[PDB]
C-alpha cells in the first residue's frame, strides 16, 4: 500500500506547525480538536492565530523557522508558501524521525492528512495519496450519505458497555455474537438518538439476557473463478466475519485480500480430501465460524458434498454460498456465451480428471446442438479431440481454451476441433475447454481483453 | 475528536514489532504491505516469520525486548501475550515519542490501527477508537463491497492524465463532471488493470472526445436466482452507477431494492415484450448517452438470450460488458442440498431447456445430473420419454421453485412421480434428475417452505 493509516492520540503531545496563513489555520484547528499541545512558528499570522493565542490554546513563535522547536514533537506540519522553508522543515523532521506533512507536496511528506467523515467516536478517513484529490472528495460525500448521523451514539454506547460485555461473556466468540446483534438492532439505535433511556435499558437487558448459540458452523463459500468482483455479497460477508478460512489454490489472491485480516488462514492442496473434512469438523466443533473458501462454485466439481456429509449427524450447523463457476466466468469474459438462440439446447459441464478406471461416454458427448465445457481437461485435450472426432463431431467445430478466466492474466486460444490438442500445449492450468458453435461468437461479443 | 487519522508513508522506514505469534504475524504482514523496514523482536517466532526472514523481507531479533531496537524507529507495535513486556515496550516508545500500538489494549497505545480498505493509492480507514471493533469490521465489509477492485488504477492514471488540465474544461463545474465520467468508467479501469493499453487510449480519448453529458454504455448484470446476497460485488457496483436499469421480473424485488435510488427503471417483463423491443430499448437508451444496466435473473449467458441483446449494441459502437451471475442450477443446488456433482455420481451436469426436439436417448444416458430450465410444462413428456428411453424408474428427481428465496419450495421423489410432482410447483422452477438428488436429506440446510 502507498500509506499506512493510523489513528493518533495527540492529547497533551507537542506538535509544531510552521506557517501562519489559511492552510496553517485549517491544520491547526484539526490539531487543537485532537488535543495537541500546538506551537505555530511563522513569519506572519492571520488573525485567527491571534484569537487562539489570546485564549491560551496554542503558542505562537513569530519569526523564521526554528528547528529546535521540533525537538519535543510527535508531529510536524510544513504550511508555509515557501518551498525552501518547507523542505528545511521536512529535513529537520526526518532527522528527528517526526512524521511530517508538507501541505503543498503529498509525495514529499512522511504523512498526508486524510479527508475525515466524523461520527465520533466513529471516524472514516479517505485519501488518494494526493494523486486524485477530486476522487477523494466524491468518495467523501458518498461515504457521508452512507453513515447515519447517529452512528456515533451507537458506537459511544458500545464503549460504555465493553467492560460489562467482557465480564459477562468469558469467551471472545460469545462477545462477537453479542456485538453483531447489538450493532444491527434498529430500535436500540433509535432509542439512543431520542435519548430514551428506559427504552435503551429495556432492549439492553434483553440483549444481555439472551442465550447465545455456542456451536460453531461451517460455510462453504464459492470464491468464483478469480476476479474478486465476482465474489457474492454473502460470500464477502462470510469471509469478512469468519474465525478461520480453509482455502485451496484456485482461490485468487485478490479474494484472499478480502478475508478478515484478524482471521486464521489454512491452505490445503498443492493434502488429502478426508483430511480437509476433519480440519473443518473439529474446528466447527471447537465453536468457531469456519469458512471453506473454494474456487468457482462449491457443488460443481468442488467435492463440497464430501466436505459437508461429515457434518450432518455430527450436529454441526452448515450452509452453502454458491459461486460463479468457471464455465460462467469464462463464458462472460471470453465473449463466448454458453447458450445462444439455438446454437445449443444443452450445456454439458464435463470433468476430464476421471476415476482410476473411468471412461467418458464419448458417443453421448459428441451429440450436436450443445456447448461442451471440460473442467480439469488440459492434460487430455488430445484424447478429447480424438474421441470427439471418432463419434461424429465435425472437424471444423470451433473450440476455445480459457486460461485463468476473469483474471488480468486471462489468455484465450481458440480454433477448430482438429487443433484442440495443439492449442492445449499453449496454456497451463487452470484452463477450461469450450467446444461448440458458440465459440464463433467470440469475435462479435468479446469485451474484456485480447490478453 | 479523540484520535487524528493520518496516512503514514512507511517505505524503508524502520518500524518494530515486539512479539512473534499469530498476532504479531498479522501486523508484520500489514507493515510489509506498506514497505516498512521491519524488525521483529520476540522470545520465539512462528514459522511465517523465519520464511519472511529467509526471503530477505524483514529482520528478526530472537530474545527479550531490547529498547535500543527503538532507537532509529518510526513506529512500534506491542504484540506479545505478556502485559509486562507490552507495557515496557509502549513506555520505551513514549519516552522516544515513537507512536505505538498495543494490540489488545487500545488506550495503552499512542495510536490505534483502524480497519483498512486498500485501493492504493486510494485508501479508506475505519476506526471507532477502540469502542466498536465489530462495527469497524461491519463498515469495512460494506466499503469493500462498494469500492471497485481497480479504482486504484484509475486513481493513479487520473493524477497523471491531468496534462489535459483545463485543456477543454475551464470551469471547476465542467472538470468535476469529467472526473465524474472518469472515475466510474469501469471499462477504462479493467483495461488499465489488464494492461491492454490499446483498449486504454481507446476508452481514454472517447472520454475526451464524446460530449461531456454522454456516458453511453451497456452492462449485462446477472442478478442470480433471487437471494439478494447472491449478487456479485461488481453486480452491485454496476447497478449503483446505472442511469437506467432494464429488468425483467425474473429479477427479485430484493435485487431491485439495491438499485440506485435515482436511476430510472424500465420494466421489460411480462404481466409479453418480444426480444427485439428489448434489444432496441437498450440500444436507444444507450444512444442517448446513458449508463444502461440490463438486469437479468441468474446468469445472462445461460438461457438468458444475453448474446442476442449484445448483438444489437455491437456494431452501433456502443461499449458493453457482462457481469456473470449465479445461475439457477448453482443457486438451487446450494440452497436445496443437492450438489450438481458428488463423488462418482455424475461425470457431467446437463443444463437443458424445456424449432426442434430434445434428444431423449442422450438425456437418458447414465452418470449425468440433468437440470431442466423452463421445463415445468414438459414435465410429463420428460418423465414419459426418459423412462421409455431407458432411465431407471427409481431415479431420484427434485423440483426447486423460487430457489434461494425466502419462499423456496423443494418437492422430491422418483422419476415415476415427476409429472405429478410438477403440479405442486409454479414457475420459476428447476427440475433436477440424478442420483445427486438423494443427498438432499443429508445436506438440506435451508428451510423448506
Ligand atoms: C482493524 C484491526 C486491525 C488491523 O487492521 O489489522 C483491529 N482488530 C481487527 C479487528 C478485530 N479484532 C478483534 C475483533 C473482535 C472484537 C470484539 O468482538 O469486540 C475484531 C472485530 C472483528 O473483525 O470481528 C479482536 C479484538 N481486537 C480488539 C479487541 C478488544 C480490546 O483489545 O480491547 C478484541 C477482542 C477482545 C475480546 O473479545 O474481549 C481491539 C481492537 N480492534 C480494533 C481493530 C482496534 C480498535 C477498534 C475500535 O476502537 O473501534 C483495536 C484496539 C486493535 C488495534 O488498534 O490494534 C482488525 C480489523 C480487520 C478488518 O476490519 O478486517
Ligand atoms: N493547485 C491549486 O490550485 C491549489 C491546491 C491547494 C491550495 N492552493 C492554494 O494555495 C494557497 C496558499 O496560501 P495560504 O492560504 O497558506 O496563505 P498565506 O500566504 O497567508 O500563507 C503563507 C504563510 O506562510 C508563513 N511563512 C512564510 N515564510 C515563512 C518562514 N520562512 N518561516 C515561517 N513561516 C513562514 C507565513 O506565516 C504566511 O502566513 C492556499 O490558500 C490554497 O487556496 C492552490
Ligand atoms: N479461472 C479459471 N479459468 C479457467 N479454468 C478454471 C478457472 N478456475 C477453475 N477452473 C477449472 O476448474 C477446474 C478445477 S475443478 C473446480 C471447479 C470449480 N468448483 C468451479 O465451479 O469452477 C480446473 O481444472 C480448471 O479446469
Ligand atoms: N429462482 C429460481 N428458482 C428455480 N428456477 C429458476 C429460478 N430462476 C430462474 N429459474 C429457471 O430459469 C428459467 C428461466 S430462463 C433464465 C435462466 C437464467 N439465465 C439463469 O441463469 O438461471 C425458469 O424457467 C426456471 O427454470
Ligand atoms: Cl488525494
Ligand atoms: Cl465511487
Ligand atoms: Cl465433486
Ligand atoms: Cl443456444
Ligand atoms: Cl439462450
Ligand atoms: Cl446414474
Ligand atoms: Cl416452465
Amino acid at each position: 500500500m502507498d500509506h499506512l493509516p493510523i489513528f493518533c492520540q495527540l492529547r497533551d503531545r507537542d506538535c509544531l506547525i510552521v506557517g501562519g496563513g489559511d492552510v496553517a489555520e485549517r491544520k491547526a484547528r484539526l490539531l487543537l480538536e485532537a488535543g495537541a499541545r500546538l506551537t505555530v512558528n511563522a513569519l506572519t499570522f492571520i488573525p485567527q492565530f491571534t484569537v487562539w493565542a489570546n485564549e491560551g490554546m496554542l503558542t505562537l513563535v513569530e519569526g523564521p523557522f526554528d528547528e529546535t522547536l521540533l525537538d519535543s514533537c510527535w508531529l510536524a506540519i510544513a504550511a508555509t508558501d515557501d518551498d525552501t522553508v518547507n523542505q528545511r522543515v521536512s529535513d529537520a523532521a526526518e532527522s528527528r524521525r517526526i512524521f511530517c506533512n508538507v501541505v503543498d507536496a503529498p509525495k514529499a511528506a512522511s504523512f498526508i492528512m486524510p479527508s475525515i467523515i466524523d461520527r465520533s467516536p466513529l471516524m472514516v478517513a479517505v485519501s488518494a495519496g494526493g494523486t486524485s484529490p477530486v476522487l477523494a472528495r466524491l468518495l467523501r460525500e458518498k461515504l457521508e450519505s452512507l453513515l447515519p448521523q447517529h452512528l456515533g451514539q451507537v458506537a459511544r454506547y458500545a464503549g460504555q458497555l465493553r467492560a460489562r460485555v467482557k465480564k459477562q461473556f468469558a469467551t471472545m466468540g460469545e462477545r462477537r455474537r453479542f456485538w453483531e446483534k447489538f450493532f444491527v438492532n434498529d430500535r436500540l439505535a433509535q432509542s439512543l438518538a431520542n435519548a430514551d433511556e428506559k427504552a435503551v435499558n429495556a432492549t439492553t437487558e434483553r440483549l444481555f439476557s439472551e442465550p447465545l448459540d455456542h456451536r460453531g458452523e461451517v460455510v462453504l463459500v464459492g470464491a468464483g473463478p478469480g476476479d474478486a468482483g465476482l465474489l457474492t455479497l454473502k460470500g464477502l460477508q462470510q469471509i469478512q466475519q469468519a474465525d478461520i478460512v480453509v482455502y485451496d489454490r484456485l482461490v485468487s489472491d485478490d479474494i484472499m485480500n478480502l478475508v478478515r485480516r484478524d482471521a486464521d488462514r489454512v491452505f490445503v492442496g498443492k493434502v488429502p480430501q478426508e483430511e480437509i473434512n476433519q480440519i473443518l469438523l473439529r474446528e466447527a466443533q471447537k465453536g468457531k465460524r469456519v469458512v471453506r473458501l473454494k474456487g468457482g462454485d462449491p457443488f460443481i466439481f468442488g467435492r463440497g458434498g464430501e466436505e459437508l456429509e461429515t457434518l450432518c449427524h455430527a450436529g454441526i450447523p452448515f450452509s452453502v454460498v454458491p459461486g460463479i463457476t468457471a464455465a460462467s466466468g469464462c463464458s462472460a469474459y471470453s465473449g463466448i456465451p454458453l447458450t445462444h438462440r439455438d446454437y445449443a439446447q444443452s450445456v454439458r459441464l464435463v470433468t476430464g480428471h476421471l476415476k482410476t478406471g473411468g471412461e467418458l461416454d464419448w458417443e453421448n458427448l459428441a451429440a450436436e446442438k450443445q456447448t461442451l465445457v471440460f473442467y480439469m481437461g488440459l492434460n487430455q485435450a488430445a484424447t478429447i479431440q480424438e474421441k470427439l472426432i471418432a463419434f461424429g463431431m465435425q472437424a471444423d467445430m470451433p473450440v476455445a481454451l480459457v486460461e485463468n478466466g476473469t483474471s488480468v492474466k486471462q489468455r484465450v486460444v481458440h480454433g477448430v476441433l482438429t487443433q484442440l490438442g495443439e492449442l492445449a500445449q499453449q496454456v497451463e492450468s487452470p484452463a477450461l475447454i469450450i467446444v461448440g458453435r458458440v465459440v464463433a461468437l467470440r469475435d462479435k461479443l468479446n469485451w474484456f481483453s485480447n490478453h
